[PDB]
C-alpha cells in the first residue's frame, strides 16, 4: 500500500511519501507542505478525515516532505547550498518521473502552494489542477515565534488556544532547527509569480498565467487574505475559484477539514473524477 | 498511515516500516523476516492479501528490517562486529521503547522466527502470541559456496527446488539483487552460529528440573513439503501443546505467506481469535 522514497535530483535529495496506488489513466494526489510543517503536521489531520478517504480510495495519495524538512532529517552543513523556491519547483518533475506519474492534483499551503504554482507553469502539462492554500505570489527574534506568526492571525496566534501551541510544539521538535532555518530564508527569499488574467480581446501585458483548474483557500482570520485575493484577480477566472472559510484563520486544512473536504469533492467532480460521489 | 523509521540501538542501527497507528491496550503485530528476505520481499505480498487487510487494518503492523537487509542499505566494513542472533533478539525492546509500544504479536519466518522466540524468552511480559514459521530452534552443525544457491536451499525443499518454478527463479533472483551481498552474508553467518534455543516441553507430574519454555501462545507454520519440517516438529515436541499449535499446510513448501496466503490469514484469524481478538470473523 504505503512507500517512503529518497528520491535523487540534480538539486539533491527530496524525502517522498506514497500511500495508496494510482491507474496509468488516473492522476496522483501531489501534496507539499508550508514552512514549520511536513505532511504529517500539515495534511495527514485533514487526508485521515473520514469524508476524505472516500476520495483517496480512488486517487493513490502522494506526500512531499520538502529537503530536511522530513522528520527524523539530519542537520544540513553551516555553508549547504539550500535550494530556492524556484529550484524547489524544478525537483518536481524527477519525482513524478522516477514513480512513473504521467500527472498530479496538486495541493499546497502557504510555500507548497508557491512551490506547486511555479511547477505549474514551468510544466502545465504534468498538472491538471491546484488546491492552493494560503499562497503569496509577492515577494518578503525567535524563528518558531516567526513561523507561527506567518501561520495564524494576532488574534488567534496571542489566545495561544490548544490548536496554537499543538503546532508550536511540532514546529520546536518534529522539524530539523537548522533545516528549518533554510526552508524558511527559501521561502522568504520567493520572487514575484509575475502571473497576470489574461484578457479575451487582447492582453495589456503579456505575462503568462496557470493553465489549469486552481482553488484557492484562505481562512477569514488568516493573515494570507489580502495575497490570496491579490492571486484571485491575477488569474483566469474561468479555471479559478476563490473560497474565503468562515469562522477559519491559519491551517484551514486541520481548522475546518469537513468544509474543505466538501469542496475538494466538488472541484474533482468538476474536472470528471469522483462522477458518482457516493 | 505508514512511516519508516532507522532506530539507534546498543547494537546499532536496525531498519522498521509502521503502518496504522495503535492504542495502549491492542498489541502490535510485529514481523521479523528470514535470511536473504525482507519485510518486503517476505511479508508485504502476505499482509497486502485481501483477506488480511480485513484483520491488519485492525492491528498496527511494525515491520522490522534486519540489520544491513533493508532495501537500500551501505555495504558493512570488512571487520563488522554484526550482531549474533541473540544479539539481534535484544534490539526489540529498544525499538517497542522507541515507539512506545506495550507488547506484540510476533510473525517471525526462519531467522525472523528464532530472534522472535530468544525474545519472547527475554521478555514474556512483552509478547501476548507468535505465529512462527520454518523455525529450527537446534545449532546448524554445518561451519565452513554462492550464499544465494545457500539461502535458496535453506528456503525452498529439493522437489521444489529441483523443478525451478517462477518463485525459486523469482526469489533467486531477489536474494541477489534486493540484499547488500556483503552484509546478506553476515546475517547468514550470524543466523548460522545461532546456539540451541534451551526449550524443553514441561511435565505436569512435577517441574521437570526448572525447565525453560514459551509462557505465551504459539502457531508454528510449515509446508509438507518444506526442508525444515522435522526442525518445527522437534520444536512443537519441545514446547507446550497447551499453549501451542502446529499447522502443517498440505501441497505448500517454503514462503507459506507468499504461497496459500488465504489459507494462512484463516489460520492467522483462528490464532487472533483465540486470544480473545477478532471476536467476529469477517
Amino acid at each position: 500500500d504505503c512507500q517512503e522514497h529518497d528520491i535523487e535530483t540534480t538539486h539533491g535529495v527530496v524525502h517522498v511519501t506514497i500511500r495508496g496506488l494510482p491507474k496509468g489513466n488516473r492522476p496522483v494526489i501531489l501534496t507539499y507542505h508550508d514552512i514549520g510543517l511536513n505532511h504529517k503536521s500539515c495534511f495527514n489531520a485533514f487526508f485521515n478525515f473520514e469524508d476524505m478517504q472516500e476520495i483517496t480510495q480512488h486517487f493513490a495519495v502522494c506526500h512531499v516532505d520538502a529537503p530536511g524538512q522530513q522528520e527524523g532529517a539530519p542537520s544540513f552543513p553551516t555553508g549547504y547550498q539550500y535550494p530556492t523556491m524556484d529550484e524547489l519547483a524544478e525537483m518536481l518533475p524527477p519525482v513524478l518521473t522516477h514513480l512513473s506519474l504521467k500527472s498530479i492534483i496538486g495541493i499546497g499551503v502557504g510555500a507548497g502552494a508557491y512551490i506547486l504554482s511555479r511547477f505549474a507553469l514551468n510544466h502545465p502539462e504534468l498538472v491538471e489542477g491546484l488546491v492552493l492554500i494560503n499562497v503569496d505570489p509577492c515577494a518578503k527574534t525567535n524563528v518558531v515565534d516567526i513561523i507561527l506568526a506567518h501561520h495564524f492571525g494576532q488574534e488567534e496566534l496571542q489566545a495561544n488556544l490548544d490548536l496554537i501551541q499543538t503546532y508550536r510544539m511540532h514546529i520546536a521538535q518534529d522539524i530539523n532547527q537548522d533545516n528549518l532555518q533554510l526552508f524558511l530564508n527559501s521561502y522568504n527569499g520567493r520572487r514575484d509569480l509575475e502571473i497576470e488574467r489574461p484578457i479575451l480581446g487582447q492582453n495589456d501585458n503579456k505575462s503568462k498565467t496557470l493553465k489549469c483548474s486552481t482553488l484557492l483557500v484562505v481562512g477569514d482570520n488568516s493573515p494570507a487574505v489580502e495575497a490570496v485575493v491579490e492571486c484571485n484577480s491575477r488569474l483566469n477566472p474561468i479555471n479559478t475559484t476563490l473560497l474565503k472559510m468562515a469562522d477559519c484563520g491559519g491551517l484551514p486544512q486541520v481548522v475546518q477539514p469537513g468544509k474543505l473536504t466538501e469542496a475538494f469533492k466538488y472541484f474533482l467532480q468538476g474536472m470528471g473524477y469522483i462522477p458518482s460521489a457516493s
